[PDB]
C-alpha cells in the first residue's frame, strides 16, 4: 500500500508562526525523525527472513522467524566454521531493531522540547512576543496598501501601533521582566547542548562495545569498496541461535537468517549522521551569537542607533536617554519585530517610539 | 495498484514563487528524481525471480529469493561454462541495486541545496527581494485595471512603491549590503558546480572498475543492435552464487536468476543522462552570464539607460550621479524585478525613482 | 481495479492558456501518447502466458514466465518442424516489448519541446505576448458588458489599453526583436521536422530488418483476411527459446507461449499511424503558411489594411506610414490578438492605434 | 467491484454549449458506442471458459483458456460428429472477439469527428458564432429581469447588442464568407454520409462470409423461437481447435469452451442496430432540410419577413432592400439565434436590425 | 461490497423540472426498471450452483456451473423418474434468464421515450412552454416577497410577464400552432398504449408456452400455500441436461442444479405486475381527460372563466371575444401555469391578460 500525509506535516511543519532563523530546524528535524521513526517501525509494509530447515512444516517457520528477530542474532565472517562455546561465535553481536526505531521518536520529541521551554519561559517573563507581533503585523498588513496613509505613514504609527507596545512594556517592566533576553539566550543554550546530545546519542547508538558510527569512517570504507563481509562489522547475512526444549533441555542450533532492514538503517545513518552534525553546527553558532549580544551589549545598539539615523526630520530627544528608557526590555522585542515583519517595517516603528517617549522617562 | 499524488509535486513545482529563468530546473530536477527515487524503492508494487531447484519447499525460495537480492550477483556471457575459482566468474559483477535508488534522493537533495543557500544568504544581506517583489507586484496588480490612474500612471509610482523600495535601499545600504550582486553571483557558481558534480556521480555510478556510461555509446550500441548478451556487459539474466551451512562450511552452488529491475534501470539511464548533461549546460551558461555582468558592469547598465530613453518629458536629473547614487544595490534588485512584474512594469518604476532621487545624493 | 483521472489530463488539455490554432494537437498529442505508454507498461492491471511441460512445480513456471518475457522469442508458421540450428528459427524473431512503451513516453516528451521553445524564445526577443494578450483581454471582458462604454467603444481602446501595447512596443524595439514573427516562423519548423521524425520513428519501429509497418498495407492485409499466421509475420503464438544449466550447459529447449499484449499492439498502431500522419499534414501546411506569411509580406498587411476600412469616420493620419511604424513588430503582435481575442475586438484595437501613434513617426 | 463516472460523461454530454436540434445525437452516439466499448474490453471484471481433459495441472487450464481465446474458435449444431479435414468443421468461424470491443471506439470517433469538422470551418469563414451567441445570450439575460427596460425593450437591443453583431457582420463579409451557410449544408452532409457508413458498418462487422445482422431478421428469428443451436448460427458453445508441440508436430485436438460473451453481444446487437438506423434517418432528413433551405432561398426569408410583420409601428425603411443588406450572411446567423436564444429574443433583436440598418446599404 | 447511487438517481429523479401529474410515474418508472435490471445482471455481487458428480477436479465444476447456466434448464415435479427421450423431461423448460434483465432495461427506455416525443413535439410546436413558465416563475419569486408591490400587484402582472406571454403567442401563432393542444393529447395517447404494451409484455415474458404470469392467480395460489414443487410450476430446483464428447458423440447426463435467481424474481414479479397495472391505469385516466377536454372545450374554458369571476373593479372588456382572441394556443398554456406556478400566481396573469388584450383583437 501507500501512506502520504500532507496535513499532519503541515501542522508542525507549517501552522505555529514564527520566522525564527535556523530554530526552524527544530521544526523540520521533529519531522525528518519522526518519520523515519514511524516508517522503520511499520517494517515497510517481511523484516527478517530465514533458513530453517527442511521438516518443518510452515507454522514453526513463522516462529522461529519471531524467535530470530526478538532473541538476538549475530554474525561471522565466512569461513570461520563456527568456532565453539558461546562467546567465539557471539563476539560481534548485532541487535540494534530493540532500540532504533523507538528511540528516535525519544529523539524527535527532545528536539521539540526547547520549543516548549521558550513558549513556557516568555509566558513566565510576563511579555508576550505572540500577541504583540501578530498585532503590529496586521497593522502593516491593513494600512500598507492603503494610499491615504504615506505621507502621514511615520504618523500612523505614532497614534496607533507604538502606543500598544510602549503600553505593554509598562505592565512587563513591573513584573519579572528586564530579563527577557537573558530567558531567551538559555533557551538557545539548551538548544545547543540538546543537539549535542542528540548527536552523541546517535554516536553511542548500535552498541559501543562493537565500534561505533561516525559518517567520514563508513564512507570512507563504503567508497573504498569494502561492502561488508570484508569489513568484519555491519553485516546483511546473520547466523541466529535456536532453542528447543526437550528432556535434553537447551538443543540449541544455527539457522542462518537473511536481514532486509540491514539495507535501510546503514542507508540512512549516513544521511542523519551528517545532517545532525549540520543541526549541531548551525545551532550552536547561533548561541555564541547570543552570548555575543548579551555580554557587549553595547554593539548590541547597533541595529537602533541605525535606524535612528535615517529618521526624516530628527526632532529634538537625545540618544543616549531613549536607550536608558527603552534597555532592557524593548532592545530586545525589537530585534525581535526586525526578524518577523521584516526591516523596513521595523524602523518606522522604532522611529516613532523615539518621538512619543517623553512620560517613562 | 496506483498512485497519484498531484498535490505535493504541486508543492514543490508551483508554490514558492519566483519566475527565475532556468533556475526552476532545480524545482523540476528535485521533482524527476525524486519520482524517480521513490519509485524504484517501490519495486513496482517482484524485483528478482530465481531458478532455485526441485526440491525447495517454497519457504525456501522465498529465502534465496532475497539471499540473491541482497547478496551480490554476477553474469557471464554462455557459453562459457562456469570458468572455476572465485574470479573468473565474478569478473564481471553486478550490483548496484544496493546504490540506486537511495542515491538519487541524495541527489534530489543536493539539487535542492542551492536554493537554499540563496534565501539564506539574501537574509544575511539585509535586503529581502521577496517582500520587495510581492509588494510592487500587487501594486501592479491593483491599479493596473483603474482606469482613474493612467495620464498619473507616472505619478502613481512616484508616491507609492518608489517610496517604498528606495526606503528599503537605506537600511540596506548601512548593513553589509553594496554586494548582493556578488553573493548573487556566487550563488550561481555553486549552481553550475553542482550540477556537475552531479553527472559526474550519475558517470561514476554503477562501477567504475567495469565500464561507466555516457549515453552516446550507449545508444550508439542498442541502436547497432547490440542488445545485451552479445555486448558483454549490463545483462538481465544473472547467475547468483549461494552458501548453506554444514559440517562442510561453504557448500557454495550457481542458481541463475531471471532479473527484471534491469530493464527499468537502463531505460532510464538513458533518458536521465541526457536530461542531467542538458541541466548541466544550461545552468552553466547561466553562471558566465553573471560573471560577465559582474565583470564589466559599464554594459550591465545597458538595460537601465535604455529605460531612461523613454523617459516621457525627461525633466532634469543628469545620466550619471543617477547610477552614483543607485549603483551597487538598486542596480541589481531592478534586474530583478524585470525578471518577476514583467519588463512593462519595471520601467515606470525605474522612470520614477530618477525623479525622487535628490536627497540621498 | 479501475483507473480513471481527470485532472492531470484537464491540466496539459486546459491549464496552459491558448488558442493558437492545430498546434494544439502538442497538446492533445502528449495527452494520447502518453496515455497510451502509461496504459501498456500498466499490462492491463498477464502481458505473456506460456506451455511450459508437466512436472514444473509452479514456481519454475513463474520463472519460465519472465525468462521468456525478457529473453526474446520468435515466431514460425505451423507446419515447419523447428528447422535447425539457431537461424532460420529465429529469422523471424519479434520482441518489441523492450522499445515500444517507453518510446512512446519519449515520442510524447519530443511533442512537448516545441511549446518549450517557443516560451524561452519569446522570453528571449524581450516581448511578451502571455502578458499582453491576458490584459486587453480582460479590459474587453470589463466593460463589453457595461452599458457606459458604446458610443464611446471606440475612444475606450484609445486611453487605456492601446497605450499599454504601444508602449511596450517601444521598449521591445529596443531590445533583440524587430525578429520575433522569424522566430516564431522558426518554432513552426522546429513544429513541423518534429512531426515527420516522430512519425519516422513509428515506421522504423519494431525492426526495420523485419518488415516494417504503415497503415494502408496492414489494413490493405487484415480487411482481405489475412489475419496473422497466414500472413507470415506479427504474430499472437510465439515459441521461447529456454535455456536451464547443468555439466552440460545449454540445454536449450522450445516451449510455445501465447501471447496477449500483440492483440493491444497492433490495434493501436493502426490507429496511431493514421493519427501521426495526420498531426504530420495539418502540422507541416501551418508552417508553409508562416514561411510565405515572412516572405511575401506585402499580402501580409491584408488584415490590417483590412481593418482599417471599417473605420468610422477615418480621420487623417495616412496608410503607409503607419505601417512604417508598426511595421517589424506590431504587424505580428496583431495577429495574435486576433486569434485569441477574437475578431471584432481587434479590430477596435488597430483602428485605436492609428489615432495614437504620432510621437513615434 | 463497480464503476460509476458521471463527471466524464457530463463533459460531452453536457459542457459544450448548443441547441443545435438532433445534431446532440453525435453527442450521445459517442457516450453510447464509447461506454459499450469499454465495457465490453473490461470483461465485466471470465470471457471464455473451457472443458479441457482431466489430467491437465491448471497452469494448462490457464493456458488452454487463452489459446482458445486468441487463436479462432467455431462452432457445429450438434450431433453431426466432426465431420473431417480442416474445413467442414470450420466452415461455420465464429471470431469476432478480435474486432468488436476496438472497432466501437473507432466508430465513437467517426462520430465525434463532424462537430471538429464545423468549429474548424466557421473558423475558416472568419464569424464566430459562438462568441455572438453566447455575448447576446447574457445581454437577455441580464436585462430580461430588469424593470427599467420594458417599454425601452426594443430600444435596448438598438444600441448595445444589435452593433455588435451588426458591426461583425462588417468584418466578416471581407473575408471569405458570404459563403457559411454552404460550409454548414457541407457540415451536414457529412454528418449523414458518416452515419450510413457507420451503420454499413455494423452491417459487414461479424464476417460478411457468414450471414450479416440486421435487427428484424434477428428479432423475426428470436421472437418465433429459434434461440441459436436450432438456427445454425450464432452460437454459445463453440469448439476449438488446439495444438502442442512434440517430434509429430501439429497434434490437435477439439476442446469445446463455453462461451459467455456471446449472451451480450447479440442482446445489444439488437438494441444498437435500431438505433444507429435511428441516427440514420434523423440525421439524414436534417440534411436536406437544409440542401432545399440552401437552393429555394425564396422560403429561407419566410421566418425573417415573418418577424417583421410583428413590428411596433413599422418605422420606415422597405423590405427587399433590408435582405438586400443582409441576405448572404445574416440570414442565416439569425437562423442559429432563433435555434438557440429561443424564439421571442430573436424577434427582437432582428426588428432592431431593420431600424439601424442605412449606412451599410 | 455495497453500493449506492444518490446522485444519478437524482439526476433523472430530481433534475428536469416539472410538476406534471402522474406523469411523473414515467420519472419514478424508469429508475424503479432501470434499478432493478442494474441489479438482477449484477448476480448479486453465484446465480446457479450444481450438484456435478464426484471425480470432476473443480475446474469442471466451474464449466458445467455456466454450461448449465447458458445452455437452457428444465424441471421436473419429484417422483416422476426422467420419463425418457428428450420431450417429456423437457416438456416443462424453465430458462427466463437470457430475457428479463435485459429486457427490463429495454423496457425502462421505452417509459421514457414519451418525454422525448413532448420535448421534440413542442419544439415543432414553435412556442416553447419551459422558457414561458421559467420566466413567470422567477418574476413570481421575486415580487412576491417585496412588500412595495401588493396593492400595485394586479398591475405589476400588466406590464412585466404578461406581454412576455402575450407578445410570445404573437410570434407562435404565425407558425404551426393553433394545434399545440391536440399535439399534447397525441403525447399523452402515447403515454398510454405505452404503458399498455409495456404491461402486455410482462404478461408474455416467461414464455407463453408455459402458463403466463398475473398477479392475483400466483398469490391466489402462494397464499393458499401452493409453493412450488407442489403447484407444478416455478421451480427453484431444476434438473440440467449436460454433453461431453467422445467417439460416442452426445453422451448427455442429468445433473440437478440448485437455482438461486428464481427466489428473487417471483418475488419482484409480484411488485412489478402491480405496480405497472397501477401505472396503466392511472395513464389511462389521464389520457380520457384530455380527449374529453379537446373534444367538449366548451367545458374547457369553466377555469379561466372561473378566474375572471374573482377580477377586482371587472373593468370592461366582454367575456367571449377574449376567448376568440385567446381560444386555440393561450388557453393551453394558461392550463399549463396553473399547474407548474400554482394557482393564485395564475389567476392574476389571466386578469391581466384581459387588461391589456386589445391590439390583437
Amino acid at each position: 500500500a501507500i501512506n502520504s500525509v500532507n496535513a499532519l506535516i503541515s501542522r508542525v511543519f507549517v501552522q505555529p508562526k514564527g520566522d525564527l532563523a535556523d530554530r526552524l530546524n527544530s521544526r523540520v528535524t521533529v519531522v525528518i525523525l519522526a518519520v523515519s521513526s514511524a516508517l522503520l517501525l511499520s517494517s515497510h509494509f517481511d523484516p527478517i527472513t530465514c533458513w530453517t530447515p527442511a521438516q518443518f512444516n510452515a507454522q514453526w517457520v513463522n516462529f522461529v522467524n519471531q524467535y530470530c528477530f526478538v532473541h538476538g542474532t549475530y554474525f561471522v565472517p565466512l569461513d570461520q566454521q563456527l568456532a565453539f562455546e558461546e562467546e567465539e561465535r557471539t563476539k560481534v553481536s548485532i541487535q540494534y531493531y530493540q532500540w532504533v526505531p523507538y528511540v528516535f521518536a525519544l529523539q524527535a520529541f527532545l528536539f521539540y522540547i526547547p520549543r516548549f521551554i521558550w513558549k513556557a519561559m516568555i509566558a513566565y517573563s510576563g511579555y508576550d512576543l505572540a500577541a504583540a507581533v501578530k498585532y503590529v503585523d496586521r497593522f502593516w498588513s491593513e494600512n500598507r496598501d492603503k494610499d491615504d496613509k504615506f505621507k502621514t505613514r511615520l504618523a500612523a504609527f505614532e497614534g496607533r501601533p507604538s502606543v500598544y507596545i510602549w503600553d505593554g512594556i509598562r505592565l512587563a517592566r513591573k513584573k519579572r521582566s528586564r530579563n527577557m533576553a537573558l530567558f531567551y539566550t538559555l533557551s538557545t543554550v539548551w538548544q545547543a547542548v540538546n543537539a549535542w546530545i542528540q548527536f552523541y546519542i546517535l554516536t553511542q547508538l548500535l552498541d559501543s562495545s562493537i565500534y561505533t558510527l561516525w559518517g567520514p569512517s563508513i564512507l570512507g570504507d563504503l567508497l573504498q569498496g569494502n561492502d561488508w563481509q570484508t569489513t568484519g562489522h555491519f553485516p546483511r547475512i546473520v547466523h541466529c541461535d535456536f532453542n528447543r526444549r526437550r528432556p535434553a533441555s537447551v538443543q540449541l542450533d544455527t539457522v542462518l537468517c537473511v536481514l532486509t532492514l540491514n539495507i535501510y538503517y546503514e542507508k540512512l545513518f549516513i544521511f542523519l549522521w551528517f545532517w545532525l552534525v549540520f543541526v549541531a553546527v548551525v545551532s550552536t553558532v547561533n548561541c555564541f551569537k547570543w552570548i555575543y549580544y548579551l555580554c557587549n551589549k553595547t554593539k548590541a545598539q547597533k541595529t537602533i542607533k541605525n535606524y535612528l539615523s535615517t529618521a526624516p526630520i530628527k526632532s529634538t530627544i537625545s540618544d543616549d536617554q531613549f536607550f536608558s528608557a527603552l534597555g532592557e526590555d524593548g532592545l530586545f522585542i525589537m530585534d525581535q519585530m526586525a526578524l518577523n515583519l521584516g526591516d523596513i517595517p521595523a524602523s518606522y516603528l522604532t522611529i516613532s517610539m523615539r518621538n512619543i517617549c517623553q512620560d517613562f522617562i
